[PDB]
């Protein structure tokens, strides 16, 4: 039973045994194959009965590719490699012989021949079609110069005489399978075969035509270039009128087909073009009869003008109505723009037929397709606005930019889909077109468009994406759609959130999506700035509120502002659109937030114009903000921080700051205070960022930003003066001092110029600022300062708090004691005591003497210490003894006034000169020697010195006020004023003597006023008489009779002083 052998005939058995049952993956395949041919190589009668056997044997037993057997399948092809020449020299005759006996005699077909045909026919495809073989003849031309000549013996096979259908088929299946023909068949070669496709057999066998169909649908895949060269021929022969006859005839599969057909010719002739435009001088310029062949033209359905005029009437116009058909009466949407899709692709992919899409009689194609969307069920819609891919292709990708007319006539044309979709908006389908139509015409105008540049970015902006948003998109009031399309543009600018080629892909199914879009490029986005700006600008004003879409969108729209356009002009619209996006929203933490993040980009950017002194538009701005905000102060203080960390690393904080604080926002300059006054003050600081600095401090001086401040001026690197950047005498009083002391004690613990200069003004017009740095300078001496105040205000010292005698007494004021002396009266009661002890010391006499006045005021009310009285009276009585002038003797009259001042009142009544005597005054002394005893009864001395030998008026006028008075007390003695009226004769006259005698007789009228002086009488009557010569002159015998008249008006003594008196009587009787 075993060992069946594999050649010699044995084998074969009558149309039976082909194998392999069981020999897989091994050579038993070889053996069948060379026996096979060894069979072949024979011509007896029983050797040929036995080829149609070996031939179904071979194309039984080569296995198909599977994705779990390629190595096999290898094995089994490289031993029909070994075997390439053998099949050659063998089989090639075989065919010949098994076709002329076939189509020589017209009729008679015989079966088994045909078998035979169609079995070889086979195997010689299987070993054509595929395999490595192409590639191993590339080492032998010879080979492929026997094999090409089978493609000769099919060319003549296809056109003459009675091929049968499975002939036909066969031949169609190897030209449709056939690969060879790849490497080895040059143009000349080829293009007959495909000349024999028009023209071949009688068929109406729905097999035929589908075959011949996936023929062509292979040839085109195959050989492109010559498809299109001679499309001319195949195309209206075989292929496009099956369309035009209609389902009617053929089954659908046909009619889908042949469409499919046209499909991959476009996909075809959109990498090539063809400068020929046969697909349109083949389809809408000639006329029917002309380019459709009888075969077809005599089955052909028309009405009666269209028909009898077959030479006006054109191919496209039939396929026109024909899809018209398909969606009227059909409802086969799909086939009509499938068609309609092929053929403006085909027609108008040339850049020269596009334009020819604005003509009225091509306009009827959009007619169509409006007849198309205009159907209730949504993906039908969704569809018809989809297929418009191919407008966008060709419109994009085919312009020439030079009829400027044309191409805005093309991109309105371009612009249909929305102007179909806006009464449809409220139709999910419709927007889902919407998007999809607008990222085709964006991929296929920029994304993908190499070729954009100045003279067409222009006309790809200003007339199709501006019309299309200015026209349609910001008046979509579905937020979301909104929000794509709105997306679309934030994509292009950059800035992109799109999770991530050739314009081609445009014409797809799903189409284009957000994730290819970016970016512009930039290199467009600087010099077309101002034209996209013009759209985003809108779009940011009508979508206020989607609060993100305007974030995102001014921000990347900031980041790509050039340097070059940072002006005035783009800072005030940016302004005004900002404002625009405050004032339609209401503050939530969501806007403050994103709004926040808006104006602290917006400041940023324009940095270097907002941090000039004298522009002021951060403060108009900042009053813009203030308005839709609650914490408004925070929201300067915000912006305030955040610009600080946009530029965290690129414009120091304090220029930031300066000019922020030209906003007078109480929180920002808290944030100022509290920054300089602890921040780290690096050494290495320049010039610019320490003038700044300089600034802030002179702005908001603060106790630790002066400490602070003065700490980093100890480690500069560069002079400075610091008074020309911090005014210090524009501070208050408080900061002011600290900026005393601090400076002081850290630069140098010692006055230099700049303080002495700042002191010398600011203090003397100051009373507070004084006492506050009044012990600071007290402790510190520098003293050239204060004595200087003093000088120039003598009113500081009155205002002093804690004002210590030993400071006023080491303050002399001194140099303008006057004032001191004139005001005295608005100072302090021990103050006053030293006070006027410099007066004193100073020998200051005629201002203690203009007011006196005011001194007196003072000594009259007592003081803290009577003591310091003491010395003091000591030494005016000193004064007065001195110079007597007027003042200081009125002193001594209140002196007399005031008892206590008894002791320096005697001491005064012991100290006199012979030149202060008369200028002592009566009226006083009288009141001074009356109510007083013995003690000051001891000045008598002098006054009986000057009463013998002095001044008569004097005397007098003493006498006289003690007469008016009627101070009885000091009239005992007499004796001595008695002997000057005995001797005041001299000149006499009237005058003298009327005087002496007046004075005489009231002088001892009052005397003694009451008689009860009992013995006394007598002692004073014997001396007052005892003294008295009487002899010398006679006018004083006149003076002596009043006398002793005046005694005769008044016991038993009386009598010998009467006895006395006739004594005196008789001396007066010897000077008569």
């Amino acid at each position: 039973e075993t060992r069946v052998n594999p050649r010699a005939l044995e084998y074969w058995v009558s149309g039976e045994i082909h194998g392999l049952v069981d020999n897989e993956s091994v050579s038993e395949f070889k053996e069948i194959i060379e026996g096979g041919l060894g069979i072949l190589r024979q011509e007896s009668e029983d050797y040929v009965a036995r080829r149609f056997e070996v031939y179904a044997t071979f194309n039984n037993i080569i296995p198909i590719l599977t994705t779990k057997n390629v190595n096999e399948v290898d094995q089994k092809f490289n031993i029909l490699i070994v075997n390439i020449e053998s099949i050659i020299e063998i089989c090639i005759p075989h065919l010949q012989i098994a076709q002329d006996t076939l189509l020589s005699s017209s009729e008679k077909k015989n079966p088994f021949v045909i078998r035979l045909y169609v079995q070889i026919v086979r195997f010689f495809s299987a070993i054509m079609s595929n395999f490595k073989i192409v590639k191993w003849l590339t080492k032998r031309p010879d080979l492929v110069n026997k094999l090409k000549v089978i493609y000769r013996w099919t060319t003549g096979a296809l056109r003459n005489e009675n091929s049968n259908k499975i002939i036909i088929t066969a031949q169609v299946s190897f030209l449709r399978d056939e690969k060879f023909g790849t490497f080895f068949l040059s143009n000349e070669e080829i293009k007959p075969i495909i000349s024999t496709f028009t023209e071949i057999m009688e068929i109406n066998s729905h097999n035929l035509i589908y075959e011949k169909l996936l023929l062509i649908r292979g040839f085109l895949s195959k050989y492109p270039k010559l498809m299109i060269e001679t499309v001319t021929s195949w195309l209206p022969g075989e292929v496009l009128p099956r369309i035009i006859i209609g389902d009617e005839i053929y089954s659908m599969k046909i009619l889908i087909t042949s469409i499919v057909v046209l499909l991959e010719l476009l996909k075809k002739c959109l990498d090539f073009v063809d400068e020929h435009e046969r697909i349109y001088q083949c389809i809408m310029l000639s006329p029917v009869c002309e380019t459709i062949p009888e075969k077809f033209l005599s089955k052909l359905p028309l009405n009666s003008y269209d028909s009898a005029n077959l030479d006006k009437v054109t191919i496209g116009h039939l396929l026109t109505q024909q899809i018209k058909n398909y969606i009227v009466v059909k409802n086969d949407n799909k086939i009509a723009m499938d068609l309609w899709l092929s053929m403006t692709g085909l027609l108008y992919d040339s850049g020269k037929r596009v334009y020819d899409l604005t003509s009225e009689s091509n306009k009827v194609w959009f007619d169509l397709n409006n007849l198309c969307f205009i159907n209730n069920h949504p993906k039908t819609r969704l569809m018809s606005i989809k297929v418009w891919r191919i407008i966008t292709y060709c419109i994009c990708t085919k312009i020439s930019q030079k009829n400027q007319e044309g191409n805005k006539s093309l991109l309105s044309l371009l612009r249909t889909p929305f102007q179909m979709t806006l009464p449809y908006v409220n139709d999910p389908s419709a927007r889902e077109g919407i998007i999809y139509h607008l990222l085709g015409v964006v991929y296929t105008a920029f994304t993908s468009n190499k070729n954009l540049s100045t003279d067409m970015f222009e006309l790809f902006w200003d007339h199709l994406i501006t019309p299309i948003y200015e026209d349609y998109v910001f008046k979509y009031d579905s937020i979301h759609l909104q929000n794509v399309l709105f997306t679309v543009l934030h994509l292009l600018i950059g800035g992109k959130n799109a999770d991530v080629i050739h314009p081609m892909s445009v014409i797809a199914s799903e189409g284009v999506k957000l994730k290819d879009i970016s970016s512009l490029p930039p290199q467009i986005i600087k010099r077309e700035y101002d034209k996209i700006m013009k759209v985003v600008f809108q779009a940011v004003e009508v979508a206020i509120s989607n609060v993100n879409l305007a974030h995102d969108l001014i921000l990347t729209s900031l980041k790509h502002l050039p340097e070059d356009r940072k002006d005035q002009t783009h800072l005030e619209s940016f302004s005004s659109l900002i404002l625009k996006v405050t004032q339609n929203n209401k503050d939530t933490p969501i806007f403050r937030d994103f709004f926040g993040a808006v104006t602290s980009s917006f400041v940023y950017t324009f940095l270097d114009l907002f941090l000039r002194k004298n522009d002021s538009s951060l403060v108009n701005f900042n009053i813009q903000i203030s308005k839709v905000g609650i914490s408004q102060g925070n929201m300067t203080l915000d912006l305030l921080k955040d610009v600080i960390r946009k530029a965290r690393n690129e414009t120091s904080e304090f220029l930031i700051i300066e000019k922020f604080l030209e906003l007078d926002d109480k929180k920002t300059e808290v944030y100022a205070q509290n920054w300089v006054g602890s921040t780290l003050l690096p050494p290495n600081i320049s010039f610019r960022e320490f003038q700044s600095l300089a600034n802030i401090v002179n702005k908001v001086p603060n106790e630790n930003s002066i400490e602070n401040f003065l700490d980093l001026c100890l480690k500069l690197s560069f002079p400075v003066n610091l008074f020309t950047l911090l005014h210090v005498s524009m501070w208050s009083n408080n900061n002011f001092i600290y900026f005393i002391q601090s400076y002081v004690s850290k630069n140098e613990n010692k006055l230099n110029v700049d303080l002495i200069t700042l002191l010398k003004t600011s203090l003397p017009g100051n009373p507070e600022l004084f006492s506050g740095l009044l012990p600071f300078l007290r402790r510190n001496k520098f003293m050239d300062i204060l004595e200087y105040c003093i000088h120039s205000n003598p009113n500081l010292l009155n205002s002093i708090p804690d004002l210590n005698s030993d400071l006023l007494l080491k303050l002399l004021p001194r140099s303008r004691a006057s004032y001191f002396a004139a005001n005295i009266k608005l100072f302090k009661c021990s103050e006053q005591l030293t006070l006027v002890r410099w007066l004193l010391k100073g020998q200051q006499l005629e201002q203690l003497n203009q007011n006196f006045s005011e001194i007196e005021n003072v000594l009259q009310n007592a003081s803290d210490s009577e003591l310091e009285k003491s010395e003091i009276i000591r030494e005016l009585l000193h004064l007065a003894m001195a110079n007597p002038i007027e003042p200081l003797f009125s002193g001594l009259l209140n002196f007399c006034i005031k008892n206590n001042m008894a002791d320096h009142l005697d001491e005064f009544c012991g100290n006199m000169t012979s030149e202060v005597l008369f200028k002592i005054s009566p009226e006083l002394l009288l009141k001074l020697l009356t109510y007083k005893e013995k003690p000051n009864g001891k000045l008598l001395a002098a006054v009986i010195e000057k009463i013998e030998n002095g001044d008569d008026d004097y005397i007098l006028e003493l006498l006289e006020k003690i007469i008016i008075q009627k101070e009885i007390q000091i009239l005992e003695k007499l004796k001595e004023p008695l002997l000057v009226f005995f001797l005041n004769p001299v000149s006499s006259n009237m005058q003298k003597h009327k005087k002496s005698t007046n004075m005489l007789r009231e002088l001892v009228l009052l005397y003694l006023t009451k008689p009860l002086s009992r013995s006394a009488a007598k002692k004073f009557f014997s001396m007052l008489i005892s003294i008295l010569p009487p002899n010398p002159n006679y006018q004083t015998i006149d003076m002596v009779n009043l006398l002793i008249d005046l005694i005769k008006s008044h016991n038993a003594t009386l009598k010998t002083i009467g006895k006395w008196i006739q004594e005196s009587g008789v001396v007066h009787q010897g000077d008569s």
